[PDB]
Formats: structure tokens, C-alpha cells, sequence
RNA sequence: GCUGUGUUCGAUCCACAGC
């Protein structure tokens, strides 16, 4: 579905709203698959790692707000429970540093926050104007401010064709997944889960699901290298594609700080790719390695809303094992009227990344028929 | 310019993609 996340969280509520999500995917899932889902749930608050808020000017007084979903009024929001902690404290020390410093108030239409478990921050404050010198003076002030308070935060400015850094765009996150901790750098309008409590717990799915499997393993579009970065325990090597620049750059530091020997970044999309597969084409860029030389029987994807679209559809089907990982149940099926026909699903799950709202996180492993 | 996207509401405003 579609929900908003409200200011109030029903916590009261959070096994019922839950049960109707478990209840919802078995009628969705039953033209495909049996199963008893396997459900995995968020702590009741504080699980959203980064928020983004309009603000709204009151005279001098200014704060943030949401919209409501249905009539697109005004919600003025003082907290955001559904936040994490440092969202929340963060949002006060903004609101605090700019109320009455003019240069960084003025045209200051929205902020993104950007959190993680490992404590780290990332704010930025977007404008309707022109950044210069004397917003940069004021702004260097504010982190030091922040940081004078042993916040772990940087600052972005933004707009127009404007990006100043403070110092940097990324922070790195630190997931305790199955024993062994793992860092991930994740930068700035680059895509991370939002919610890292659910994002441990799919990566201890999906390596679980992947385990005693035999070979290789294909990621399509693994950004900043989640899962390809976890899963590479279970595969002798790991071959990961990428487009997008800065989420490239961090999947590649990404390697080097986890101390993994056994994957492969490559800068390439999902049908470019497939043309280095069946058929050729002497590329440039893979020079440097020999796909007949790989062996990938599992292929892993984790598509944007939409889904897969009708090529990757086809691409996926020729491989024994897709593991799919969905934020929408809904094109997760249609994908499926498809691929049921080609493979059994032999695994299924539930991750309540989106408490309080009608969407949904799952998981499926699918097996050649 | 135009269209599309942004895995909470939300963005002809911030960003990205395609053209």
C-alpha cells in the first residue's frame, strides 16, 4: 500500500497491524506457494534511520512538518518516534541552530536526516537561494556546535546546482550480522534500507537461505553492496553489478574495509551485462576478469517498487536459484505469474520494514523446476 | 526543456535518470 508514518505511533497495535501484513501476504502469495511465512518484526519505535521533513516558516518561529496522506494538510512534528533516537535529537538542535541565525534559516525548505546504529550523522538543509561564503561561515559554526556536543555529524548544503560539503557526504554504518560485524558506507541521496533492525535480520535470511550452495553468486544492483557484501561467505566468489557512481565507490571501499577477497564490483547495467553473458561483446571494462570462468547457479535481485521489469524477468529465469527481495508484495506477484512457471518458491518471508503503514518487505527463494 | 524516479507522507521547489 501507500500509508504515511505519523507523529503518534499506535504501539498498541503493532502485532495486530502486523498479523493483518502476514494474513495479506498468504492471500497474495497462495497462487504461488503454500508456505507459512517465516515473519520477522521491527521494534516498535525509533527504527527509521533517516527521515526527511518540509519546514514551515511561522513568522520567526519555524519547524518541521509532514503531510497528511489523505487531505495533504500541514502536520507541524516536534518529534518523530518512528525516527531513531538521533533523528529525534537532531531535529531539536536544528530547529535550535537556526531559529534566529538568519543565513541559515532564510529559504530553508526541507531537512534530510541520515543515521545509523553506529551512531554517525548526516543532516542536510536545502534552500530556495543562493549558498555563499557567509552561509558557509554560519554553517561551520553549527557542526561545531553539534559536534561540541559529540554529535558524530556532518552538514550538506544545498541547492541549485549547489552541494558544499562540510567535510563529506558519507558515514559508515556497523551491523552486527550473524557473528561477524560489517561495515557499510552509505552516502548521501544514495539508497540504504531505512530500517537497519530489518535490514540485519534480511541479511541473516538471505544467509541462511544461500547456505551449503554450490559456486557463484550474481547481484544486480547492489548499491552500496548490502547483501553481496554479507552473502559472500556462502559462495566461493561473488560477481556484483553497478551503475550508480557514488554507491560504485562505496561498495568498492565497502570490500577493501570488510577484508573480502571473493567479490567482484562491476560497473554495468542488467542488459549490458547479460550481452557479456549469452551472446558477446568484448567490453572495455570487464577486461580485467573472465565470466565463462564463474559459475553462478544463484542469481540475487532486490528491485525498486516497480519490480522487475520484463527483460530482467526473462534474464533471472535462467538461473537455478533467484533469491528476490521485494519492498511490494504486489509486483513481487505479477513478477511471479511469470517465474512460478520455471520455479517452485522454496522459501518465504515477512519484514515489517514499514511499521505503522501498509507497505511491506519480503523475501522469496525461488528453485528450477 | 520534457518525461520518469526517490523502497515513510511529500518534492513543476532538492536530487538523480532518461530524452
Amino acid at each position: 500500500g501507500s500509508h504515511m508514518t505519523p507523529e503518534h505511533l499506535p504501539t498498541e497495535q503493532y502485532e495486530a497491524q502486523l498479523a493483518e501484513k502476514v494474513v495479506r501476504l498468504q492471500s497474495m502469495m497462495a497462487p504461488f506457494s503454500d508456505l507459512v511465512p517465516e515473519v520477522f518484526r521491527s521494534p516498535v519505535s525509533h527504527y527509521r534511520m533517516r527521515a526527511e521533513f518540509r519546514i514551515w516558516h511561522d513568522g520567526d518561529d519555524l519547524y518541521h512538518i509532514i503531510f497528511d496522506q489523505q487531505t495533504k494538510s500541514r502536520i507541524r512534528v516536534d518529534s518523530f518516534p518512528a525516527a531513531s533516537e538521533l533523528i529525534n535529537q537532531l531535529m531539536t538542535a536544528m530547529i535550535a541552530g537556526v531559529r534566529n541565525n538568519p543565513v541559515l534559516r532564510h529559504k530553508l525548505f526541507q531537512i534530510d536526516y541520515l543515521t545509523t546504529l553506529s551512531n554517525q550523522a548526516v543532516v542536510s538543509l536545502l534552500y530556495h537561494k543562493k549558498l555563499d561564503d557567509e552561509w558557509r561561515q554560519e554553517a561551520e559554526a553549527l557542526r561545531d556546535a553539534l559536534r561540541a556536543q559529540n554529535l558524530n555529524v556532518h552538514l550538506i548544503g544545498r541547492a541549485t546546482k549547489t552541494k558544499i560539503e562540510l567535510d563529506q557526504d558519507y558515514i559508515d554504518e556497523r551491523l552486527p550480522v550473524a557473528g561477524k560485524e560489517m561495515i557499510y558506507r552509505q552516502v548521501e541521496n544514495s539508497f540504504t534500507q531505512p530500517n537497519a533492525a530489518m535490514n540485519i535480520q534480511m541479511l541473516e535470511w538471505a544467509l541462511d537461505v544461500t547456505k551449503g550452495s554450490k559456486g557463484d553468486l550474481l547481484e544486480l544492483y547492489c548499491g552500496n553492496g548490502n547483501f553481496s557484501l554479507a552473502l559472500a561467505r556462502n559462495f566461493d566468489r561473488v560477481l556484483a553489478t553497478e551503475i550508480a557512481k557514488p554507491s560504485v565507490a562505496a561498495a568498492q571501499y565497502n570490500i577493501a574495509a570488510n577484508h573480502i577477497d571473493n567479490v567482484q564490483i562491476i560497473r554495468m547495467a542488467a542488459e549490458e551485462f547479460t550481452q557479456a553473458m549469452n551472446g558477446v561483446r568484448e567490453f572495455n571494462r570487464l577486461q580485467g576478469i573472465d565470466l565463462k570462468s564463474y559459475q553462478c547457479e544463484t542469481i540475487f535481485v532486490d528491485p525498486p517498487r516497480s519490480g522487475l521489469d520484463s527483460e530482467t524477468e526473462k534474464m533471472v529465469q535462467a538461473y537455478p536459484r533467484i533469491l528476490y527481495i521485494s519492498c511490494n508484495p504486489e509486483t513481487l506477484c505479477k513478477n511471479l505469474e511469470t517465474l512460478s512457471q520455471t520455479h517452485k518458491v522454496e522459501r518465504l518471508a515477512l519484514f515489517d520494514q514499514f511499521p505503522y503503514t501498509h507497505h511491506m518487505q519480503c523475501g522469496v527463494l525461488l528453485t528450477a523446476k
